[PDB]
Order: structure tokens, then sequence, then C-alpha cells
């Protein structure tokens, strides 16, 4: 039955990497891989979760199955992180949260969720957005709709043209925003524009659908939350997939949460339960190491403490690249202004390369891009800044 | 949108240890939960693991990303732990091996991808059989028919009545089997039946797909491989989703691999593609911890063989209780004959109980149990065995 199967095509950022590992090329940058990397180029496993497996280690005397919706104190503690302490959808127990395997379980469990117990056919994603959103809302059988978002000119963010793009939109869709550090351009609403947003959101009546999985390297755990705060404020219901993987070094352990947030208790637990239906057809339980690594080093002060410090010497250092890449650039040579970078969160943004500077530079310079452009500054150490900008400016 | 929401019902196993956590009865025992316990009713976490991860936990560098198909030493160690070693289709390189969330998750990755990149419209279960099969099976479009297994009476494998229920099976249909320990009845095929099954199976032309969970828990690793060997040697395609959870006591880490066997290397590399697709879409890439700590276990001989010794004194150790329970039964006094639970492997049995003496049990003596009427054998201490039998000799 499988001698007539058609070959995948290969993915636009995996199929990079893969081929980057048979490059030999003395130098051969690398701006593909989403993933951190320090001064070093190393992606380290933060001394926080390595303290939190010696605990585990210790400490654990059984490896029985967790509840469908996987670990109470890791529910509990992502949702003070997402909604805050003291917020009323907390207290009066309006949301629920279950444990999955990353940020993209969470979303193809909320997709799954959607696509069976409610009247949902569209998912409203950005124009451009990470590409695998697509992927994981269609295979669940909804529709993708993409509404328009960046300035190719300005290097900002085009609020008319989105709302312009949005009011197509109808009532009952799902309408996907980013929490912050927006994949790919790095450019993110302002608390005005997002409190506009919410606005318009409870008018036309879409259903959010936020994907938060850069908290923290905006400008700080609290700051980057602003946006579904305000959305939260304003709205009787929404979701919320999160992902740990990079503010906690956690990639390949996959922990994440699907956070439903309905008008009262007594129908989020009704929810919930279909949500939990939906999760024990797809995997089950979630896995518990990665979990349990963040739910100790959430509920422990000390372990808090230094974890709150590493992810912002993360984020200091990809700030501290960007400036330094602008610099650099304006300094080897050339008509150009690549000054919008500096404005622009997270680890990536938009290079502004055509995809043929772009082969140029990963073909007759080694350094790896990925096509559309979008360059992962945490990937810029001081030491490869050089020979970097001189294939940039090469092909300016 | 979620207002109208439809709460969902509990599930037959679930829904009775979540009653359990509630019937404070001192002398409640519990035979629902298919995992395994010690002689002191206790899931502990095998020292093999734990050596395993404290290396891990001593030499792991990194916590980036795995390939979409997982840890390369899994995915070959778990290929010869099924077809054995210096089998044809391992050298040829006709199969390709992907790791999952636990078992669970290979076959909701089988069942996506057949059902996106195949004609296969129905899938074959056996009767009865792990309830969760048929949820994971419809929650990806696919049609479930059961054929025909358990021999009420005689408390015996009806092979007369599942052949003629399997003609009615089309071809390029999927049938499901057990690789071994029959969930729920025990009962397992005997190698001459398994034989013929494979041969029966080329004609008709049927898609086997089995379901090994249990490895090592009927007669060893290697015995119980017979029949997934006995069809291997048979087809030119085959799909096998395997489980570590109890052969590993690795419940929670959610480990698991599904293994495609195709006509030959050529094309098992395009169908696989397909299959890295579904995956990228559901989770994107598999928890490393529980896998890591299998591969490490299963390439290292001191280890693999604390573990292989470990599997035995679990397997060894449900053999005895057993044996213990239909002694102990024919003790207490009365009319019976559960002579025939000592020909049933794994940790399941069917009691023969009518739903109605399953809720005087659990609930007039508290002895928790599966409606069906399935108890699990590995939750019998030598300790709870006599007011247990009380029990159910009383509702006789
Ligand atoms: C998979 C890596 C990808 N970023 C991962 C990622 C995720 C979820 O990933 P996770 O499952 O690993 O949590 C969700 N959402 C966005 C916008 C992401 O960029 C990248 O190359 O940007
Ligand atoms: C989930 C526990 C269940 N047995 C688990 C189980 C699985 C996969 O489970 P896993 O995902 O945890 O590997 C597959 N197949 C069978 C026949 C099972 O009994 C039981 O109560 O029998």
């Amino acid at each position: 039955m499988f001698e007539n199967i058609t070959a995948a095509p290969a993915d636009p950022i995996l199929g990079l990497a893969d081929l980057f590992r048979a490059d030999e090329r003395p130098g051969k940058i690398n701006l593909g891989i989403g993933v951190y990397k320090d001064e070093t180029g190393k992606t380290p496993v933060l001394t926080s979760v390595k303290k939190a497996e010696q605990y585990l280690l210790e400490n654990e005397t059984t490896k029985n199955y967790l509840g469908i919706d996987g670990i109470p104190e890791f529910g509990r503690c992502t949702q003070e992180l997402l909604f805050g302490k003291g917020s009323a959808l907390i207290n009066d127990k309006r949301a629920r949260t279950a444990q999955t395997p990353g940020g993209t379980g969470a979303l193809r469990v909320a997709a799954d969720f959607l696509a069976k117990n409610t009247s949902v056919k569209r998912v409203w994603v950005s124009n451009p957005s990470w590409p695998n959103h697509k992927s994981v809302f269609n295979s669940a059988g909804l529709e993708v709709r993409e509404y328009a978002y960046y300035d190719a000119e300005n290097h900002t963010l085009d609020f008319d043209a989105l709302i312009n793009s949005l009011n197509e939109a109808q009532a009952g869709d799902v309408v996907l925003f980013h929490g912050c550090c927006h994949n790919p351009t790095g450019i993110d609403p302002t608390l005005e524009q997002w409190q506009t947003l919410a606005q318009l959101s409870v008018e036309k009546g879409w259903l959010p659908l936020f994907d938060f999985a850069y908290q923290g390297f905006a400008r700080g755990l609290e700051e980057d939350a602003e946006g579904l705060r305000a959305f939260a404020a304003m709205h009787k219901e929404l979701i919320v997939a999160s992902s740990y993987s990079k503010n906690f070094g956690l990639y390949n352990e996959r922990v994440g949460a699907c956070t439903l947030v309905a008008a009262d208790s007594e129908t989020v637990d009704r929810a919930f339960s279909q949500m939990k239906a939906a999760i024990r057809a797809n995997y089950s339980n979630p896995p518990a190491h990665g979990a349990s690594v963040v739910a100790t080093i959430l509920s422990n002060d000390a372990l808090r403490a230094i974890w709150e410090q590493e992810l912002t010497d993360m984020r200091q250092r990809i700030q501290r690249m960007r400036q330094l890449f602008v610099n650099t650039l304006q300094e080897k040579g050339a008509n150009r202004d690549f000054s919008f970078i500096i404005k622009q969160n997270g680890m990536f943004s938009f290079s502004g390369l055509t995809k043929e500077q772009v082969l140029r530079l990963r073909e007759e310079f080694g350094v790896y891009a990925v096509a559309s452009g979008r360059v992962n500054v945490a990937g810029m150490t001081p030491d490869n800044m050089a020979p970097l900008c001189e294939a940039i400016v090469a092909v300016l």
C-alpha cells in the first residue's frame, strides 16, 4: 500500500540544518535553528534545570502515569506566569491547564479540541508566521487564512492592513496571535495596539488563540504578558498555548501547556473534559520529566531565582548581538541601514535579503539562513560577526 | 463558543482509579490500573533506569531538539528487539523507526499516516480489546470493525469465529493484532495459529498493525516476538507500534516506537518522510529522556543485564500471583474453577464476573476492578490475596 506514496518535501527550517550538517566549509555560520546559543555557540542545559534534575533523580520513587492533564503544580505555575498572580480568571477558576509535548502539541491539542467540539472552520494566522502553524491547523481539518502584518518597506507592523484584513474574518473564527517575539518578524504590537485589538476582538467576536513561546525574551516575563493579559481582561473565553522550550532550554523534553479560559468554572470543566478526550486519543498522558523540572524550579525560590537570572542573561545577550550586528554592518562599508533590527524583539529578525542573496550567502559563503531571509540573532557570537557581515555586505 | 459543550463521559479504566482515590475503605484492593506493582504494592523505578538516569544527568550537555524520528540508537535497538538480530528486514533496510510519546502516540502516528497517505478506511480490532484503540483510530477518521475473539465458555481463543469474522474484512484493510499478552483476555495465539494467520493474511491482503506493549511479559523478550516475526517473515509491508512503558517501568516518560516495514529501502524512505510529516504536525519531536534511558540501557551490556533480570522478576512475580489466585479461590470454598487463569499471559485476565458481581465487589468490598471483569493480576500481593478471594467467593 506504500508503493505509490509521494515523498514529502523538505521543511523550510529543518531542511536547512540537515544540509548544514554536511557542508564542511571552515567558518560555516548557521542562522537558521531558532534555538539559543551562547557566546561559544553552544546550547547548554541551564544550571537551574541541572539542579532540578539532581533533585528529581534523588526524590522520584515512581514513573507511574500522570493524569491526562499532567502535573498539577505545573498547570498552576504556568497559570500564574501567564495571567498573573491574583488574576481574576485564576481566583474565579475560569481556566484549566493541560501539560502537553511542547508548544506545538498544545496547538495540535487546541486544534483537535476546536475541530471536533465546536463550529470553527477557519483560523487566522499572520503573514508571515511560523510555517508549521498552517500544517498543524490543517492536519486537524481546519482552514488557514492569512491576515497581513509586515510593512516590507518601513520594516514595521502595518496596523492598518492588519485590521483591514482582519475585518473580513467573521465572528466565531479563531484569530491566532503571538504573545511576544513574533516569529519571524520580531515586531510585536504595542500595548496600545494590543489594547485596541482586544476591543475590536470582542465586538467582531473572534476566538483568540495566543501562541506564547518566547516569554521573557522581549522585555521580561511580566512585560511580555501585557498582550495576553489585555485580551484576558476583555474576553469571556480564550485559549493559550505556551512553551517552555526556550525560556528554559528544555527543547527536547517537549514541555508546554494548553490553557482553556472559559466564562465560568462550571463550563470550563465541561470544555476541558472534552479536551482531555482529544489528548487521550492522541498521546494519553504527557511526558513527566521536563514538566517536573519546571514545576520544581518555579515552586522553589532559590531555584527560581537562579533560573530567572539565566533567562535574563540569554535575553540580554541577544540584545547585545542585535546592536553589534547593526554596528558591524555599518562598519564593513556600504549603502544600507539595518537600524530597524535594533527595534525587533526575540531571537529572529527579517534580514531583508532576497531569496537570491540568501543563496549567494549560504553557498558562496556557507553562511546559512532561512529562505525568507530570517536570521537567528541568538546564533551570532563576537567571533563570527566579522566574516558574517563581510558575506552580507558582499551580497548587497 | 464553549457554553454548549457536552461533558465527556468517564473513561472505562481511568474513571475507576479516579474514584478509587476517594474510597477511604481500609483494605481497599485495586485491580484496575494496568500498571505493575511489586509484593509491596508499589510501582518502583527499575534500578537499571535509575542508573541510566545518573549517567544521563552527568553526561548530557544539551537539551537541543531531536530529529523528528527521535534517537538513532533508540530506533536501531527497538528494531533488533522486534525483528531479531540479523533479521533480513533489518539488513535489507526495509524498516524505519520513529520514537513517539508511548505506544499510544505510535498508534495515533500510524493512524494519521494511513489516514492521509493511503486508501485505508477500516481497521479491524478484536473483541474485546483495549478500549482506547477505537477512540484513537476514530480520531483519525478511520472506521473500526470488531472481529470475534473470546470463547466466553471455554475461556479460550475461538480461532473459528475469528477467521470467519476476518474473512469479511476486505483487502487493503488494516487488521490489528496484539503481539502478546492480549489486553484484556490474556489469551494469545499459538505459533501455529500465528503462522496460519500470517498465510491467510498475505492472501486476503490485509495490512498488519501489531500493537506490542507487553514484550517480555508472557515468556520472554524473544519468545514474545514469534508472532510479529511470523508475519514479518511473510509480508512485504507492515507497521508495528511498541511501548516501553511496562517492560521498562517508564510509564510517565512516554516512550515507544512506530516501525514502518516496507518492501525495499527506496520506498520505506518515501513512506517514512510522510510519517515524519504527520509527526511534525502533531508534536514536532519526541521527548528525549525516557528514550535516552532506553537507548543507553540497551546498548550497554552491564545495564542491559541488570534490566533484563528486572523484567524477568516482574514476569515471574505475576506468574506466581496467577496460581496463588487459583489456589486461594479453590481454598475459600465453593463451586467454581478458575484454572483457566493459569493459562493466560500478561498482567490481565478476564475474571468472568458479571457487571453486577463487579459492582457488589467494588462497593460492598471496595475491591476495585474494570466493569468487563478484567483484573490486573500484577496488583495482587500475598497479603491482600485473602480478603480478595473472600470478596470474590462471596459474590459467586
Ligand atoms: C521548533 C522550533 C521553532 N520555534 C518553536 C515554536 C513553537 C513551538 O515549538 P516547541 O514545540 O518546540 O515548543 C510555537 N510557536 C512558535 C511561534 C515557535 O517558533 C523555530 O525554528 O522557530
Ligand atoms: C494506558 C494503560 C493501559 N495499557 C497501555 C497500552 C498501550 C499503550 O500505552 P502507553 O501509551 O502507556 O504505552 C497500547 N496497547 C495496549 C494494548 C495497552 O494496554 C491499560 O490500562 O491497560
